[PDB]
């Protein structure tokens, strides 16, 4: 019954049988020797198909979701590229959230649906919404809670069984929650997929992706479309996300609290007309979120009294959070989904509201944080 | 009127402009500060979409296969999966060859058939039989030249014609020439494929791929399928691509000279019943390869007399020879397809020969490698 | 007025100029071209002179212990090279510590003292002590605090004084404590010395070293011994102890926190004859610690009643603390110090007890480390 | 009976064991794990003390240069500083050449003279001027040929027997000649000195150095320098210079013929009053260096008739060689020794004429190095 931060440092990271290294070396190779044809050293023949730093990385994040098999992608896309290619295919149907990271909805509407995927948008808040957007080919209901940037929250347990009463997968895109606060295979869900670019690597400095999964069956169709497709994680990348995982539990208990400290500032400011927070009592679904994460996360949007004009200025005006797209950084990120991260979901059904401002709120100490805040909020 | 290995030195390389590094940076971020929303600095936003290391290594690879547009990718196999996924949809039809990478058959009778792209293997080397395989559906001809790994020969510019007239895309996967033997945008090519996992990183030591295009519309069809399927090359493995681009002229001249004693050591040996290789004068296609190539490369692939029993024997006898999968690097690989890269396509038409062994012959010293082969042929 | 949490993410590390990345590129570059001769871009030359990368992380060194200069080294043990070749000669006199690393004494006595330096161990818990071991030709007074492996105290202002008076320079190697809870420079240390390798890169991943100095003349003459004897860190070691410093702040809260819970498992365990914790109010030196420390570390150090037969079972015995050298990472070290770190003390004064073991206490679940050193502690 | 191709590829390379990983991995760890106390895996246990990608430079280092023991360092200069730490104490002689890169100028006369070393520049082409500067001190005779940056010639196998008659050390660094053109320890050599930021690295890409012994016990004494003084190779930039190595033979046979192309053009161009390259038959030492090197090097320099006027205009006019310090990278650099890296040497009697332009000739497409140099050369 080891510790989460245990397993963070310990699991798919023995000492190297060899050497000893306590740190997994970095096999920036792409082959490997055999003893004869078909004698593989150690289950090695081709980076793409396995390379010993990536399985590291991917025996990890399994240990961390509790599930039987991850694997590594090139970035968050790509894990959901593969997953999509694998389990959809001409005819499927599939149920999106209505608020989700503007790529997942321009991979599904601007590509698998040119591909003969059928899709819809759902609020997945309503339980109802979602029994009810279930077709015949429906293939998975695909979760984000919570979602990209407005933060609603989305019961697991209970799309999971609506998901498989439908004979569906229950899909969760745990990436702003991270395994930490949130670990969706043990509410029934069957995959779980992270952009590791973001809270899991920690350090905006690896784009890269994963997928979790409680069933080795799939987990097999999975290895074989990373293997066919090869949008891998290459080595160094997954290197650097293992290094980052390894601090994920410090590092999300300061987040958690500087953003608390942060919702406190916002609160009752006169500029500010409304503060999305999972931890707020009156947030929408913050009863699910108590039951479901330890915390509310590192992420707090909110939405101006001023509109477009007015977000658009504090955007600007911050001087310790970096104007960017991308969240999770140890450094704190501030963006404008409306046009940067949303811009793909404008005219459609995931639309951002034009006054909302979305924070990562970062590790730096929090007094820096709230004063630059308020600073950049003064009209 | 620049020479191509100024070009492979210089090409998108030009000395950092704050700093002067003579060497482009390894840009190891996830995100770009904005100034202002919107406000992007170089043309910068997020490393997925685009990063500065992958632009350098993307713009050195336009330049030395004479396109307008690069695109490099996690592997071979995503620069391919990228590349059907953008220019293919259900209902379509490719022509592929009749011998090629088996991980290419893989990806197109696997995963492409599933998602409605039909398909049909031809002899690339017969215009007829291409010209008769066009379907009113075909979106696309796929071809290797050299084949992997009979090293069949096809006329680029031939095939080129044909596609052209039945308003389909030439793609040539110029993986085994490199652009420094063969440059097939010249010779009419829409679509240049590698595995930069090959000749181009040089050092057996980094998985990627690249696209190239001519047409700078299909280029950006490419490029957001790049962004929104995201599977891209990180910055250090393109760093190393790049680095090992600057070296492949020098390495595949010595690749070509090796190669060439080689097939003298193997031609005329008492165990080897056949020897293929582009540069010997009645090899299927050799005027055609005289033609469009600058020199004939370091594969080749020979039969033994005594079956699958004796090739076999030879891929474990080797000292220096490595017995791995993969090709292209500064070591010499010596493998079994039918066994190793291939064993994917037993039972289909593009089945190897069970008595054959493929050689990558590496820069080594000749005579090194010349009495490797023999002592393992040595019955 | 920024906080320590905030320097060590933003100090040295203001997005890039050109293309805004909001990490400090890898400058993995020798040289840098130059507008004219002497025509320097951005102040660079050559790399071993200064790297980009590197003057972040020796800028960033600077901002956290209140410096003017900081410089990164190849390890800690060349920055202690690079200053003592720097403030040393032939004919000087320098005291070290009774209880030290056992590099550092053996620098000083097998490669110093052949080069025409002497030297002393002094008790530095007592300034009596240190002010009679003064003699005309001393240079400098080296300080560790907390000592390596036995965590006795020195008073960095008492002894600063004492150097001061004497014309010497104090130097605090800072390297158990780190930036986070000790800052020497504050209490008129001259120079601050660092092995990175421990909590700073803090992930037993890169060696490094660093000094950071109060007075811009002394830098500068470090400086010039940087560049002419060249044992510097490298740009991606750099990088790496950089991205590390990120979370010194929330790694070592917890470092702290599970060693005070360590301390209480071990103090009155019937195998354990004394448990060295600058924490504990009956240690040596509390008092000086409580007023100069924030924290008191994540170091432990214990003697078994036993004797070294009962030290060396407990250091095999270990199945979470791993049994290695080194210290500071996220990951718990156990050692014995008399025939590993220290084996180089054996028959001097600073001789370590044969019955001591060294703990660095890591960042996993508390309970796992509790439990771990029960079982290795049974008999 | 392997050749040095081979070698470059091979020694200190074998696969991987455990994975067969045909490429060294990056071991990017500080330590590592014991079986037991002492119990070491493979030999290691602090990665400063050795590191096994380090190991791996360092054993193919030994096999090209045909010594027992290799010792990689931080850069060139480090390499040089243990060297000297090691074979010197207080009181000891040293010749150096009386040309010679102002780096080890200024390190033997700004801090080993500080440190009690004597030293003498001497004509190392004039052995009898080498025979009269022989001390009772001296310790040895450090010889680099050809010279930086005048490329003058020394006779090693001579010199070798003057420093043996007078029971002092030879050391050759022979960096601008790298392994591939000259090796000096089959002359009689003691040391072979290396930056392997030059042709080993072989891409303007990592700073480094190297030391290779014929002898044991010497190789012990260095190796007691390395891990006490701490100036090593981290594992990331020792990897790329042996990736480097692999590429030596064919980079340097590109670097001679574009050289001597070079050369052909500068020879007779009015306005160059003197080129200076070792295989011109006029050149002072040819005949030496026909003896003593397989071809005479990529590095060539000129001297040219207005004076430093004309040579500060030629640097700045190249849009092809690149004004740099460095040399030994494939892109071709140009420096003005005097300003750039030999103003260390100014009123010494290694000050380098004013007039001078020194050329790293690349390997580049030779027409384009040629048609750069003469529109730079046009008044
Ligand atoms: C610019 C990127 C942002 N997000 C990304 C993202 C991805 C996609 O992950 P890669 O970017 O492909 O690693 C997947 N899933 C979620 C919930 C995400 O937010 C961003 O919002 O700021
Ligand atoms: C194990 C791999 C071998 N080949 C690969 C390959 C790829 C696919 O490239 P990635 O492996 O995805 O970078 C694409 N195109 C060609 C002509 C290829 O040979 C091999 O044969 O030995
Ligand atoms: C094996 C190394 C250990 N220590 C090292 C050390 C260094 C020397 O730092 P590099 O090892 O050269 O980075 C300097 N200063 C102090 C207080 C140290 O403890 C160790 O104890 O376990
Ligand atoms: C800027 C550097 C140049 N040279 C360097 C050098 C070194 C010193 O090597 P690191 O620079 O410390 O790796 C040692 N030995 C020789 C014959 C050298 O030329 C240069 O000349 O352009
Ligand atoms: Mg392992
Ligand atoms: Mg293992
Ligand atoms: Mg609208
Ligand atoms: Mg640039
Ligand atoms: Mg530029
Ligand atoms: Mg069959
Ligand atoms: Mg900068
Ligand atoms: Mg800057
Ligand atoms: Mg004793
Ligand atoms: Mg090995
Ligand atoms: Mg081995
Ligand atoms: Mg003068």
């Amino acid at each position: 019954y080891e510790g989460f931060e245990t397993l963070a440092i310990h699991a798919g990271q023995e000492a190297d049988a060899e050497t000893g290294a306590v740190v997994v070396p970095i096999y920036q190779t792409s082959t490997y020797r055999q003893d004869g044809v078909g004698g593989l050293r150690g289950g090695y023949e081709y980076s793409r198909t396995a390379n010993p730093t990536r399985t590291a990385l991917e025996e990890c994040l399994a240990a961390l979701e509790g599930g039987v098999r991850g694997l590594a992608f090139a970035s968050g896309m790509a894990a959901e590229d593969t997953l999509l290619r694998t389990i959809a295919r001409p005819g499927d149907h599939l149920i999106i959230p209505n608020d989700a990271y503007g790529g997942t909805f321009r991979l599904v509407s601007k590509v698998f649906e040119r591909w003969g995927v059928s899709w819809d948008a759902v609020d997945l808040s309503n339980p109802e919404a979602v029994r009810t957007a279930i077709r015949p080919e429906t293939v998975a209901i695909w979760v984000e809670t919570p979602t990209n940037p407005l933060l609603n929250i989305a019961d697991i347990a209970a799309l999971a069984d609506i998901a498989h009463a439908a004979d569906a997968l229950l899909v969760v895109d745990n990436t702003f929650a991270s395994p930490y606060l949130q670990r969706p295979l043990s509410l029934g869900a069957d995959v779980v997929v992270h952009s590791t670019t973001k809270y899991l690597g920690g350090h905006s400095d690896v784009v890269g992706g994963a997928l979790v999964v409680a069933d080795a069956e799939l987990g097999e169709r999975l290895a074989f479309h990373q293997n066919s497709m090869g949008a891998v994680a290459g080595p160094f990348d997954a290197w650097l996300t293992l290094r980052g995982i390894k601090t994920l539990g410090v590092r999300m208990d300061r987040h958690c609290a500087n953003a608390e400290r942060v919702v406190e500032a916002l609160v009752g400011h006169p500029e500010v007309a409304e503060v999305l927070y999972p931890g707020l009592p009156d947030h929408p679904g913050h009863k699910v979120a108590v039951d479901q994460m330890r915390a509310f996360g590192g992420m707090v949007s909110f939405r101006m009294r001023g509109g477009e004009e007015a977000a658009l200025r504090v955007c600007a005006k911050t001087k310790v959070f970096t104007l960017a797209e991308s969240l999770g950084g140890v450094e704190s990120l501030i963006e404008h989904p409306g046009k940067m991260t949303h811009a793909s979901t404008a005219g459609s059904l995931l639309e951002v509201p034009s006054d909302l401002v979305r924070l990562s709120v970062g590790i730096e100490t929090v007094d820096d944080l709230v004063n630059d805040l308020l600073q950049a909020l003064e009209p």
